[PDB]
């Protein structure tokens, strides 16, 4: 089973039990956006980011208890009839906030918890090209170039999973001057199991700065349920420290990745590296989630012939 978070009691995590890390209940998030939770009912905000005040212009201890309906009063109905009760925890309500400076809004429901991301905002032929391509080796180079150009990645690689959990870089698309991953083989540690479960659910994840430290969420457990809030479906949760550091090792400074899934199971992802951080903007990653589902539904018919 997994350990408790380390805001319960739990150990830091080691390459004994890379397994068993809750990563998605860090109580946390990265510093490139703010995060809320709020009762589904009320809209009574229960939980804020300790940097709430640097994207929503109030301190975390104004903000606690105050409502939805008051802080956001154009987007509160909207969010109410588009995220009831029983909806499944990934279908999301999106809106492009202004704000005296836009910020895009993201928000998701698990049980009675309204989850609420703030981070700041400013294709044809790419999709004929994946359906063009002859074999599965030819479709995997074109959907790493067609990454690339699309969000100026320094590398973008497709890492195929193999039955044992093993992992290779397929193809790849790289900055002029970088060292090929082509053809190079990863243990199943390095993408541990707990990580590719949540992966076949939640299908984009990153890490904006290697080196950023985590930002608290308080109070940390959920009010309602005195019991962690799922962020799994939150693309601003924290990164694994163990991942971080593998990063930093690595040369990189911002990591993101999209899954490949295939007949219900995590295939591979396409997975992407920039050495200085970078936050790819929203509407950029919207893209490449849209790609990842196309991508999948292509490898499918390309594996089987
Ligand atoms: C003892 C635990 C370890 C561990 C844990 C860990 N790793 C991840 C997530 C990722 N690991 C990735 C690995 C690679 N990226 C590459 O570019 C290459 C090779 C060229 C490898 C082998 C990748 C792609 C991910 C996904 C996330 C991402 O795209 O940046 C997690 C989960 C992270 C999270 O979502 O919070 C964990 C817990 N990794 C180890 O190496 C050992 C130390």
């Amino acid at each position: 089973p997994f350990f408790p978070p380390l805001y319960l009691g739990g150990p830091e995590i080691t390459t004994e039990n890379c397994e068993r890390e809750p990563i998605h209940i860090p109580g946390s998030i990265q510093p490139h956006g703010a995060l809320l939770t709020a009762d589904g009912h009320s809209g009574e905000v229960l939980q804020m980011s300790l940097n709430a005040a640097t994207f929503l212009g109030q301190e975390p201890t104004v903000l606690r208890g105050q409502t939805l309906a008051a802080l956001l009063p154009e987007q509160w109905p909207a969010l109410q009839a588009a995220l009831p009760p029983g909806c499944p925890d990934a279908l999301q309500y999106r809106a492009t906030l202004d704000w005296p400076a836009h910020l895009s809004l993201t928000v998701h429901r698990v049980g009675e918890l309204l989850i609420l991301e703030f981070e700041p905002t400013e294709l044809r032929n790419a999709m004929f090209a994946l359906e063009s391509a002859p074999n599965l080796r030819a479709l995997a180079e074109v959907a790493t170039q067609t990454v690339r150009e699309l969000t100026g990645f320094d590398r973008v690689m497709l890492y195929k999973f193999a039955p044992d959990a093993t992992g290779e870089v397929i193809a790849e698309a790289r900055r002029e001057g970088l060292h090929a991953f082509l053809g190079h083989r990863f243990p199943a540690s390095d993408i541990p199991a707990q990580a590719r479960a949540l992966y076949t659910r939640h299908l984009l994840r990153l890490t904006a700065d290697t080196r950023a430290a985590a930002v608290p969420l308080d109070p940390v457990l959920n009010p309602q349920t005195n019991a962690p809030t799922p962020l799994g479906g939150a693309v601003l949760r924290a990164t694994s420290p163990m991942h971080m550091q593998f990063l930093r090792n690595m040369g990189v400074g911002s990591s993101l990745s999209v899954s490949v899934v295939v007949g219900g199971q995590l295939w591979g992802l396409i997975a992407c590296h920039h050495q200085t951080p970078y936050v790819l903007p929203p509407d950029l990653r919207t893209t490449l989630e849209y790609l990842g589902r196309l991508l999948s539904l292509q490898v499918q018919v390309k594996e089987a012939l």
